[PDB]
């Protein structure tokens, strides 16, 4: 009955196209905060995030106002979308194709005229994404917030600090923070300051899923291609190691792709990790080619040179610490000795080639083992959030 | 006729803005409900629940009261979206893009004026998901319905128990309840209580599928692992055995991509028995190459140390129960036979090496057979539902 | 002019929230049936099935009539959503966002007051998918239509049958039937009924597809892994063979994941063969190793056990049908000589080492063969529409 | 001032439920074209066709007519969507989740009342297609458009010839031609005809992307397969290059996977041809496994068979164009030699039946190069439009 | 009170279907222009593109005029969608299923009647997507914007230059401009013309994700298949290292597949290249068993031809700068002998065979390093712009 006759007391004249200001020169405060409950996505490909907010709007309406000794119980009305005037407080970098993605809620308003609008809603806005660092990045996504016709003399845009009681972590990303940042912009015509709310949102990706399903499964297969130095050359089966991990990291490059972002904007650090190891399991095939060269090395080919003598049998060996009738009768039995005699010259010339064999597979071990470790090392803690990283997510 | 002129009647002067009540001052009981029907999506990554079901809302409009003997055979009025007043009760956790998942149907209203509104819709809500011990993980799920606008002296928001009468079992979840709770909220300025009600959904995960496409595909291939310490060193094919089952692991390792989730949050249980199976085959390959240096050793290299000959030959191998012109014709003959019996001494080195090998290849056996078991049993037992979830679901 | 004055007439004080009856105590009948155009999809995971539908809806708005001969020319009227009453039929069971899929489109009316009205959708309704018998699986799919707000004694829900005349066959499923069968309920507080009409689509699941592009790729590389006992031992192949046959198992499990459902309610019959084929290629990989022990046996370890020796060399072999200085010369010369008959006593007992792996390769040939011929005809024929599915589809 | 006073005077007792005809009695003419700007997509597995078109529509409203010369500047008025009569112009198979895919624009009408309505939209078809012939296939789908409730009588429905003038070549599919036909229905009770307007889209695959993504990927590892039968049995890597060409076409058979349509209703043309390279590629290594049986038969086995020695040695081989102290010293002397012999007897016999391989390497290569040939080219040119489609696309 | 007096002024009489000028024969201005803020998609296969852009839109309208003296503070007025008149400027070649992807804002009119309307939006625009220069490719893409019905007498429709002052530079596509141009359109029927504005989008795909995540894993894995040739017959592993290659190839075909477009317009520049790296890796193989069966020809078949020793094993060798009881054992013994001497002639025999498959792998090395350099800088310094983009992008 009160609620009745104040619902139809307010709606008396009342035009929602009207900023409801009893002065018409003065401005109209409006009050902008956000809370953060979730971050949903970032998304490298199309350069937007996905956010769940509930954004907070305040400001006084000059008409609807009642004494509320006259409309006893009747403390607060509320009102639908397009019947009273409401701030056309829009999220400019909006990547969404309806652009605007809030929930049209009720007002709420009190007999002071202190009006309230809580519209929630997923955003998708427009950030550039920088995927230099990843795994171990760190995105700063810009929220800019501001009427879409509304000067700073008609619209005064103030801001309040944002919420994050109700912020759900995520799984993906850390929360660094949600500064905010009133900010005015200029028009050579004119002196009329031009407000925005800007929320920057900073998150770090978390590295625990990175560390675990590609840097153990990627390291393991980069062992396992040093492991081809140390395997005979008589087990026939050198290549078949070499290229059958090469053949895994193939197959493990593919489950890489789906993760990995798709930008010419930098190499990210994942890449340069990734293609390295690469090139080392790749060079650790043509090592090994050459050192079965020298294992299966003719032995009525080309006598092995001084400079191979030298460098390989000596030097690295050494560094390594490696290191009537009866007649004829002579005359054919001879031949079956002599015979034997050549033939074990030729293993011993064959087994000099393969001692030079087992020199280069022991300096091609510890060569790629360095270049292994300083190129994992190196490449991961260039990071600069590296040291951190590793620190709070494991 | 009745009915036409009952339902110009009641929109006289029928405001949809009001809350109805015959006092302003005295709140409106709200009683709500849901009804289950499906549990539709569990997203790990979004980090929401998709479910199928039927909201029940009853209240009291002061209004929308006639007498029946005055209106013959009118017993039930319906009214559509946005002509009589509707609670403004939403889902607060809502993580879908309209928020509002309802579908507005009519609100069924009897002479008394009891209205039952019951509106359906596909409901995404924000939920943790604890993929800790996935696949035996369980969920809890909340669904934290209120009134956008009205305190509990306007709305008074009462509940009624869950129905789960036509719920549909889903084939990846079992539903063990949906318990509701009524809380009050309070607010520092005031006395009022703020009412909300909490359906807390909870689920365990279905492992039937998880046991037959993961576990038996990866224990059979962590077994072919293992069988490599029975493959003799003579086949040529301990490496192409070994490397190739790890292949196979790194292209069953995609598919496990697909299911596995994608967090930072912890280490899935599923994660830890997966990855311990890459290092497990990853070490199978080291000790076979490590099985072919003694098998390949060559004869002229180093001798068996003593330490190697006392812990394999001797200790280990008793712990596996294993253990003129004639003159001249004399010369070149006893060089062949001279030969033959350095030959044969080198054969036996080789011979001693070999078993070497067999004994390191037994000992690889026991040691990894052992580590695979403890390491399946003890992970996948972990896991606090673990004899549960295999009593349920085999 | 005739027209403009009919539609002038037909809305003077309509209201459509009225249910269009003479008498507001008696029913007013409904008459319901649909027209399936297409199944668009049967989807395992979600349990939704997607259908392409008109609805047909028929009963009589007792204002909507006029004399033809007052208005001639004026045989029909039109309305479009909004102005007219409608029932509010809807489908309980409905899995879509929307819920109601409709296209309202125009109700079509005559001078006597009959009104027709075929709402067109792409409709989304949940059904349980029993994918126990997959890929010879049948589902039952209720619709169940009735309406939300209306008993028995209001609206009384009549049914025609239902329409297939313009069914577009699917690639993926065929169409048994949609029979149809009106239902009352009852609640304990009254007698009134409570019809639906329910619409059970009956549809048997096309096996051209997965005969072809599964069991015959199954298949074969099944056979591939018994060919592994066919081939020598000596060709130094024999693991290359099993291992990457099971290698090549793997990689089509990826291709059998996607088109396999995801479900932990039954083990798909799908699932038991292609579980079962890893099986046996996993043991025929393990019998290979077995096998090759035989063959690589020292001839210098373990003497052939005689139950060995009477199990494979006799009965299965059987069964099978396999089956001064001249002294020192006479001393150096029998060394050679007799060191030649020792090696060639060794050749011996390493020959039937290897006839008793060639033996073990003929039973486990045999055996695998009867197992792998019983598990596929077995899991295959064991599904109840087998037989009538390749009489169908083949 | 002209266009204002205009406005208001055309919309006085206008109402947009009315067909505007003079005589309520005589038909309303509509004729009705579309300009075809793209094909969108042609999707199999949901049987739908994708279509970016313009429709086209011509009526006269007999009320909004105005004399230009009492309205001077004013040719033409524009009236949004429900504010003038349209006609209900529908797609009958449409197969959108909206059945409507126009965007309604204005209504364009000149002093004579002649209407131009052109709704721009992206259409969803229902549309068969047979994928038999794939990639050779050729579709023809059906746009049927009609009124959803006005017959002949009421709506006559002609037809324009359809505009390809701003057509899009697609970079799929050719556009032979899009031929529309007026058809009539009648139904038994009444004699009025029923028109509808079909455009039968007809459009070929193009088969580009097919021949060099699919045909050469598959002929050149359908031919390394036949590379096994000129590679020496001796290389130790017959059985590794066939086994592993069929892991290479089980990898390629995840690719051919995605593009291959899902269907039972015939067995496409490639699925044809994928299926036959898999049965060559596994007989190939049926019959490696064969020819390595015979390369190391052992020479103490059976005895080459008459029949062997007969077809293969001699008719294929032909065809092919191939081809005191004293004597005990003398005593053990002999038996080396006499050993000697022995061991080159044998090895005459395993010579003879590695000629047997031999012989049925070239045959086998022979065979399987003329099956391989003849199964691509009979396949492949069993498409009706093969030459064509070759013609135009090579 | 002004602005509410002002407001209530101005829609006395307006009518939103009205042009508003003050002579219906003159024309109405407007001035179009557009922000492009992001380019969000380059979709290949449905040929669109997707983009961020703000439209801009001005004109005069005669009617929302007022003199600011006589209402105070009140400079401007804001209305929303529908109630005043707007331009019915849309994008012809849109592609978006809505086909109007604005979000219509409020449109700002000032106390002269200057009306500016800043329409938000993410369009779909079909524009044809040319990958013959693919990963170098540049694309045009059109939008062509102009009135839906309203010619060049009575919008008049003028073009302001593009502003890209807030544009966000993409990962994937430089921004080269985006240049308009007005263009008028004729009849034949009449003499007006009809203008539209199309801004043409030209952009440059980015080749450094292309260039590492492509080419270096391409090259490198053609480089191995090339080690082929470096790699000894006697390894046993040269079909090995190609085979699975080869394989590697095919596995990272599929990842080539992902990104590659999907049309038949034109065969890709990167089609060519990876097409032309399967032809010489398949061939590397075709070779390779042709050098092992000159490596493994059997020492008693056919000799050595005069042409064969003449082009390798003199030419290409030098081009390549390689290069009574005594005499029974007198008999027994010079059996032994001889033999050993016609087992020295097979062997040299064999060497020389042996010898020639060593010269054909120089020469196969040489070729085919050759065709590989020829044909990667040939097929990529192909493209039009590979110069400009290698200097921009690395
Ligand atoms: C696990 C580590 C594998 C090596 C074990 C040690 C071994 O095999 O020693 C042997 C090799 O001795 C070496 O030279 C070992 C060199 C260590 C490996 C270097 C790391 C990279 C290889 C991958 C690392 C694993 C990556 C994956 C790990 C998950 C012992 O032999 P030795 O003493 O050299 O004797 C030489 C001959 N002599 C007796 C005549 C002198
Ligand atoms: C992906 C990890 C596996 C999760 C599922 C665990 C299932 C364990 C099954 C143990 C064996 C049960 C046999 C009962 C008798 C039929």
């Amino acid at each position: 009955e009160f609620q009745r006759k104040l619902y139809k007391e307010l709606v008396k004249n009342y035009n929602p196209l009207e900023r409801p200001v009893a002065n018409d020169s003065q401005p109209l405060t409006v009050y902008f905060s956000l809370s953060l409950l979730q971050i949903m996505d970032v998304d490298e490909k199309n350069q937007v995030l996905t956010t769940n907010i509930w954004l907070q709007m305040s400001w006084t309406d000059h008409y609807l106002q009642w004494n509320v000794s006259e409309y006893p119980g009747v403390k607060t009305v509320r009102f639908p979308d397009g019947q009273i005037w409401k701030p056309d407080i829009l999220l400019y970098n909006s990547a969404d194709e309806r652009f605007d993605a809030t929930f049209h809620t009720n007002v709420l308003v009190n007999s002071s005229g202190h009006c309230q609008y809580l519209p929630p809603g997923i955003f998708k806005s427009s950030c550039y994404i920088d995927v230099r660092w990843f795994p171990f990045d760190v995105q700063h996504c810009k929220l800019k917030f501001g009427s879409w016709s509304y000067g700073g003399w008609s619209l005064d845009l103030q801001m309040q600090e944002a919420d994050i009681s109700g912020y759900i972590p995520n799984g993906e990303w850390d929360l660094v923070g949600i500064p905010g940042k009133r900010s005015e912009r200029f028009y050579e015509c004119c002196k009329e300051p031009y407000p925005d709310v800007t929320f920057t949102v900073t998150m770090r990706r978390r590295t625990l899923y990175y560390g675990l399903n590609l840097l153990i499964p990627c390291v393991l297969i980069s062992a396992l291609a040093l492991l081809v130095f140390l395997l005979p050359a008589d087990s026939g089966e050198k290549i078949s190691l070499g290229i059958t991990v090469l053949l895994s990291l193939t197959v493990f490059m593919l489950l890489v792709a789906e993760i990995m972002p798709a930008t010419s904007d930098s190499v990210p650090l994942i890449a340069q990790y990734f293609a390295s190891t690469m090139i080392i399991v790749g060079l650790s095939v043509v090592v090994t080619v050459i050192v079965l060269q020298y294992h299966h090395h003719d032995p009525d080919g080309g006598k092995m040179p001084k400079w191979t003598r030298v460098i390989l049998l000596n030097w690295c060996a050494w560094f390594l610490r490696m290191k009537p009738d009866l007649a004829k009768i002579l005359e054919e039995v001879r031949y079956i000795a002599n015979r034997f005699r050549c033939q074990d010259e030729s293993e011993a010339v064959c087994s000099e080639w393969k001692f030079a064999a087992c020199v280069v597979d022991r300096l091609c071990l510890m060569a790629f083992s360095v270049f292994t470790i300083i190129c994992t090392i190196g490449i991961l803690m260039s990071a600069p959030n590296f040291v951190e990283a590793v620190s709070k997510d494991f």
